[PDB]
């Protein structure tokens, strides 16, 4: 890559959340292996985000590419209409097994913010083949589910009950809610669905909230007739340390929606899944289909990316980086720039009083050899699950350091 | 695949637009070469569908195939907020070149609905911008955009629609335009956009308009100041017999989308763009980012899937398709169970009188050792571009015997 390649880059192509009159630098990244990123110039650097919660296994996993090339072999992409193969097979039986036993009929998609409309077009159908005027979802503040029409119609500025004010490390306190029965009892007859992000509130605050909400919105459900959607796209495939967060509250949604690490992080795929009572009442067809349905090679990845979990390996892994982020993250509990600090699972995270300066801190961080995004007034770290205790060490010796005083804030 | 996966597929996994209480067959591919799909049973299918759109190159190609393994041999996937690589940029400079003057800034996002829902958001957060109250957007019946929600909200039946484009792809009628023209000036100051099909409204029912359409559409969002959103998501890359369907009317759009065949057909990928004037007004007031946007893989297939195209034998591969498809598809005007014929590009559609028996019609095609998937009251071809003429002539013979009676409809 040269200096004429990054300029183009400057000038002609849109990064996320991001401005085409004042981009921030980016760095070229031209290879990954195991838990590094290899920067054009030869720098090898630690990654601490997972590129965004998805590469659970690292990168240039062995397991992940002879799968890959195999399926190259035999097809990389055929249409799903009138159509089946070996690769969405596999996945979905795997996908049935691993969740709750009525989850068991499977909506492949390309993306989760596909995967979210997919679950609310599934709402509404449901509804409207019983014959009643139910054409609302009752959601949380602070939720996150994508950047569509539909995904943003539930995002934080339908119905929204407050945020979750209990934790997942602390008490349960029964005046949480009052804001949720209140919009209920007014509204239990047009209500639709819940949704929500089980335990873990990502990107609308990468909040932590106690397992008794989702218990109690399970009964209240259960009770009214409404139905619940779980969000796990964030959460699914061991990330909270459980196989999926709805398991923290031994709860089961009636919808069920997955992405970012199903393919172990190496190309995009999601999946919905249902019941049948569910699946069964819409077509009594529902009326959904991307065009790349189904994706072979990326089904490949995803079957894959299982079958290293399947070991159970991930537990202990998961595990050890939870006592390890603890330990670690804690110290800053005392620094004057941090607010809080929440562990829970792979999910290391140091919310500050003031919002970060992203120029600054990421070259901070490039330079110490670490790879850390942060956002607003949160510095996180969600690792790959192979990363090794000195690797993560590194991490959060970064992250420590960085709020040690307001450098890099504001 | 064993016959115990054959039923797990039918009792947990949802197709497209097909029922869970009523499912119908499905066949089972275990690979693909050339123009070809291969069922588990060892028969050899010639694709007639390109996989809806997107396999122009066909399947297991040789230069796709090498440059996506060497791409997965450096990275197959890293974040793109912060960071940047080399299959981005070379495919954003392939974008930006080969498409009008004009589009220069590129938004890659993962499926055509995503690509479409940000050029609207687009719309919004520019006029937003400019402090307008517009939040109308302006479309043709008979369109397809995409599954999303924003999508769907200029899917034929709040926005405004106008009449169905009459004049054929044909001499014009002056006529078609008093649908269009009543709703502009009734609504000129609330639309944010007019978002449209060029030349070809796939989805909604394979339809071949007028390009003088375009030329007029072009002018009154000029003289509005109104965004043009052209949704090349179906037409791009050669399809109809130019590299983009605006070329027919020498038009450039203010907000261009792209998919399907972007990537050869390897995998989902989708690309919206747009003007400076646009990219730099929404951004001194853009709003939008999925999690895989600018994935290397897909990235390095879109690179080598344009390399293709780069060497011109499209541009004959195509021609040669549609005289095949014209002489080929022209006795289906004698059959009694046809509405209508037309062809442009390497696109034939047999409209029929009714609606298809999906089942019974699939079946017979694949017994004929083709596949093609018909809907509704549509049989149509869409082949890659590297098909062999008697590849293409087992594709229309089938086609043309599927019409010549009542067998194969209703249901
Ligand atoms: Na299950
Ligand atoms: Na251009």
């Amino acid at each position: 890559m040269t200096t004429d390649d990054l300029a183009f880059d400057q000038r002609h192509i849109l990064h996320p959340y991001t401005s085409m009159t004042s981009p921030l630098p980016v760095y070229p990244v031209v290879s990954a292996e195991g838990c590094e990123l290899i920067l054009s110039d030869g720098r090898r650097l630690v990654d601490g985000m997972s590129s965004w919660w998805a590469a659970i296994h690292g990168y240039n996993h062995p397991q992940l590419n002879a799968a890959m090339k195999s399926q190259i072999d035999a097809m990389s992409h055929v249409m799903f209409g009138g159509i089946t193969h070996a690769p969405a097979i596999e996945l979905c039986r795997k996908l049935v097994a691993m969740t709750p036993q009525p989850l068991e009929c499977v909506f492949l998609a390309d993306s989760g913010s596909v995967a979210v409309e997919v679950a609310m077009k599934m709402a509404l159908q449901y509804w409207q083949a019983k014959g009643e005027a139910r054409q609302r979802f009752l959601t949380f503040r602070n939720g996150y589910h994508g950047n569509t029409f539909g995904a943003m119609s539930v995002c934080d500025p339908n119905l929204f009950a407050p945020a979750p004010q209990s934790r997942m490390d602390g008490e349960w306190d029964e005046r949480d809610m009052v804001g949720f029965a209140r919009l209920m009892a007014a509204h239990r007859h047009e209500i639709a669905a819940v949704i929500i992000e089980p335990i873990v509130q990502g990107a609308g605050g990468m909040r932590m909230y106690h397992p008794e909400w989702l218990k109690r919105i399970r009964k209240i459900c259960d009770r009214e007739g409404i139905l619940l959607i779980a969000d796990e796209i964030a959460t699914g495939f061991g990330r909270t340390g459980k196989l999926f967060a709805c398991e923290h509250a031994e709860i089961a949604p009636d919808i069920l929606c997955l992405g970012k690490a199903l393919t172990g992080g190496t190309m995009t795929l999601s999946a919905t899944l249902t019941t049948r009572e569910v699946a069964e009442t819409i077509s009594n067809c529902f009326m959904h289909g991307p065009t790349f349905m189904g994706n072979p090679l990326a089904c490949a990845a995803a079957n894959a990316s299982l079958a290293i979990l399947e070991s159970g390996d991930w537990q202990q892994q998961v595990a050890d980086i939870e006592v390890q982020l603890r330990e670690q993250l804690a110290p800053a509990r005392d620094a004057e720039m941090v607010a809080d600090v929440r562990v829970l699972g792979a999910i290391g995270v140091v919310e500050t009083t003031h919002p970060v300066n992203m120029a600054a801190l990421q070259k901070f961080f490039v330079e110490q050899g670490v790879w850390i995004r942060p956002f607003g007034k949160l510095i996180y770290l969600m690792p790959p699950y192979i990363i090794l205790p000195q690797q993560l060490q590194r991490l959060t010796a970064a992250v420590n350091r960085a709020v040690q005083d307001e450098t890099f804030f504001c």
